[PDB]
Formats: structure tokens, C-alpha cells, sequence
């Protein structure tokens, strides 16, 4: 949006339909970096010790919350005129830090509110229901104060709680169901993030270097509800509610245009 880089669409991996209906689910992501950079001289410029807010959502065009809760889902996957369904268990958010120029990929690491004591973190998979992004405005006051997304004016806005939805309306199969905790974020929230160069290189390393910020949207899957292991889709591991081994696959991605930090040395 105005405030931040824009984000492009890297690339969508595979199709997801409604299961009963077979109808095509549209899916987009809405990002946003709310604080650490903005534009001078051409470029887009970020600062070592000025970390960086960024925020993200997902929606879905052509379905409402209601019944998107209601409904099951499937990736479509196909690999020589052979079509399989990969049952989605619920949908997620995942933040990446890349090199723009050679692929490999860089660490991004969190640090706790100011006031907070609490050693840094890495960021994230997100679970997350359709909804759309809250302004600049409302994610910074978010960020500065605490609990207030969790007041009777924000809740709503950042949360759906499935314990107190009324179930009776709900099938056996509803992804609601399958979700991992009651309490699902409708809004993934990452502050106070850092490029964190590896240990392995002395400094300086992000001098003079473009990165790039990635969000990746993915439906986890039960490899236990399909034969094999092999989605025949790109997908990172991510442990289930029972810690059983789930595989976060790949549905939409996005970037912003090549980001530099700068400082002095």
C-alpha cells in the first residue's frame, strides 16, 4: 500500500477447490510492511538496528467467513494427466528473507517489545481464517500497546474464537474443525523483525546487498490422509496439533522489490 514497498506475485502453486461443490476458492494475499522502509533516491532503503514491522492476510473473493468455516477443501494437484486431492487441514502464513540477487536465503529474527524482557525469536507460521487488512493506523497501535488487539473494540478485527461459534451449524468435516487451537488469528503479525546474517560470515555482509521480503500462503496437510508422502507440490514440514509430522504446502507467494540496508561502518 502507499505506507512500505508494494508486493508482486511471485508465483500461485496450485489450485484449491471447495470439496463438496468442486468450486475453485480464490485466494489472495494481502501484505504490508508497516515500519523499517521506505523509499529515497530510487531505492527502498532499510536500516540495521530500525526493525521492521510487516503484516499480512489472505482473502477470499468469492466466499464469506461463514461459510469459507463451514466448508472442505482441497489442493488440486496434478502430474501427467493425473489429478490427486490433498485435503486441506487449514490455512497459514510464512515470512522469508532472501538474497534478490543469488536465491539463497537469509535469517529473520525477532526481537520482544522494548519494555518486554525476552531473548529474540524466529518468526512464525501463521494459522489464519479470510479477512481483510486493518490499516496502517490500526496495525500500529497494535503494535504499540499491549493486549489491545484483545479488547472488545479490536477482538473481532484480529481474532475469531472457535469456542464460541455456533457449532449445531457446522458439518463433521468443516475446516473449522481441523484448525489447531480455538483462538485463530485473522491477521499475521510479525514486528519488530531483522535481517540476521549468518555467523558463519564476519561483517559487514548486508552492506550493498538488495533483499527481498517474502509471505508465503500454505494449507497444512495430514500426509497420513493420502498414500505416500509426496504431494507432488514444493512444501515445508510443520508439525501438527499431535506433533505429527504436517506438511505446510505452497499455495500463493508474494515479494517486494529489492531492499537495501543501509548504515555506517
Amino acid at each position: 500500500f502507499k505506507v512500505g514497498p508494494p508486493f508482486e506475485l511471485v508465483r500461485d502453486y496450485c489450485p484449491v477447490v471447495e470439496s463438496h461443490t468442486g468450486r475453485t476458492l480464490d485466494l489472495r494475499i494481502i501484505p504490508r510492511i508497516d515500519r523499517g522502509f521506505d523509499h529515497i533516491d530510487e531505492e527502498w532503503v532499510g536500516y540495521k538496528r530500525n526493525y521492521f514491522t510487516l503484516v499480512s492476510t489472505f482473502e477470499t473473493a468469492n466466499c464469506d467467513l461463514d461459510t469459507f468455516l463451514k466448508s472442505s477443501f482441497d489442493l488440486l494437484v496434478e502430474d501427467s494427466s493425473v489429478e490427486s486431492r490433498l485435503r486441506v487441514q487449514y490455512f497459514a502464513i510464512k515470512i522469508k528473507a532472501k538474497n534478490d540477487d543469488d536465491d539463497t536465503e537469509i535469517n529473520l529474527v525477532q526481537h520482544t517489545a522494548k519494555r518486554d524482557k525476552g531473548p529474540q525469536f524466529c518468526p512464525s507460521v501463521c494459522p489464519l481464517v479470510p479477512s481483510p487488512l486493518p490499516k496502517h493506523q490500526i496495525i500500529r497501535e497494535a503494535s504499540n500497546v499491549r493486549n489491545i488487539t484483545k479488547t472488545k473494540k479490536y477482538d473481532s478485527t484480529f481474532y475469531l474464537h472457535r469456542n464460541h461459534v455456533n457449532y449445531e451449524e457446522y458439518g463433521v468435516d468443516s475446516l473449522l474443525f481441523s484448525y489447531p487451537e480455538d483462538s485463530i488469528q485473522k491477521v499475521a503479525r510479525y514486528e519488530r523483525v531483522q535481517f540476521a546474517s549468518s555467523i558463519s560470515v564476519k561483517k559487514p555482509f548486508q552492506q550493498n546487498k538488495h533483499f527481498s521480503l517474502h509471505v508465503i500462503l500454505g494449507a497444512v496437510v495430514d500426509p497420513d490422509t493420502f498414500h505416500g508422502e509426496n504431494p507432488g507440490i514444493p512444501y515445508d514440514e510443520l508439525a501438527l496439533k499431535n506433533g505429527s509430522k504436517g506438511m505446510f504446502v505452497y499455495l500463493q507467494e508474494m515479494k517486494t522489490p529489492p531492499l537495501i540496508i543501509r548504515g555506517r561502518s
